[PDB]
């Protein structure tokens, strides 16, 4: 794990959109809690550029790959220390049998904007706030 000077955790994170319309977006489970879902994303690594993690880990954790897009943000969790990249993904490569599917049963699924922001709001409102 890798940190800012604050010792703030790092992590990025794709907004991991069907087409480049940005109507519907892929969420995938919670780790912990199944039955939620989250923004797929993860720590950086050492001298990890942010955009190299960012797509690393919606390789890992979504099963998918695509068009990099625009930085949207830097997120922070203030609660949970740590503070995210955030970028846009045109995703064009769904795969089966990714890291976490094989390896801890993560779900994905699509959600139209609206419907992502509703289901995140109640456990990760900052990541609700990746859309505003
Ligand atoms: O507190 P939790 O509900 O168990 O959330 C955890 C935790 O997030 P926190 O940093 O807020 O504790 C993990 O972070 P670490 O404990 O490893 O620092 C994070 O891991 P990543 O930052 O690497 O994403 C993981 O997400 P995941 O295991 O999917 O990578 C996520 O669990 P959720 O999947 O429920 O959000
Ligand atoms: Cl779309
Ligand atoms: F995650
Ligand atoms: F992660
Ligand atoms: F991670
Ligand atoms: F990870
Ligand atoms: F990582
Ligand atoms: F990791
Ligand atoms: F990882
Ligand atoms: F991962
Ligand atoms: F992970
Ligand atoms: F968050
Ligand atoms: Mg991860
Ligand atoms: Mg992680
Ligand atoms: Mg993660
Ligand atoms: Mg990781």
């Amino acid at each position: 794990r890798t940190y800012d000077g604050d010792g703030y955790k790092k992590r990025a994170a794709c907004l991991c959109f069907r087409s480049e319309s940005e109507e519907e977006v892929l969420l995938v489970s919670s780790s912990r809690h199944p039955d939620r879902w989250i923004v797929p994303g993860g720590g950086m690594e050492p001298e990890e550029e942010p955009s190299v993690a960012a797509v690393r880990e919606v390789c890992e954790e979504a099963g998918v790959k695509g068009t990099l897009g625009r930085l949207v943000g830097i997120f922070e969790n203030q609660e949970r220390k740590h503070r995210t990249y955030v970028y846009v993904l045109i995703v064009t490569e769904v795969l089966e049998d990714w890291e976490d599917s094989v390896n801890i049963g993560r779900k994905r699924e699509w959600f139209k904007i609206e419907d992502a922001i509703k289901v995140l709001q109640y456990h990760k409102p900052v990541q609700a706030s990746y859309f505003e």
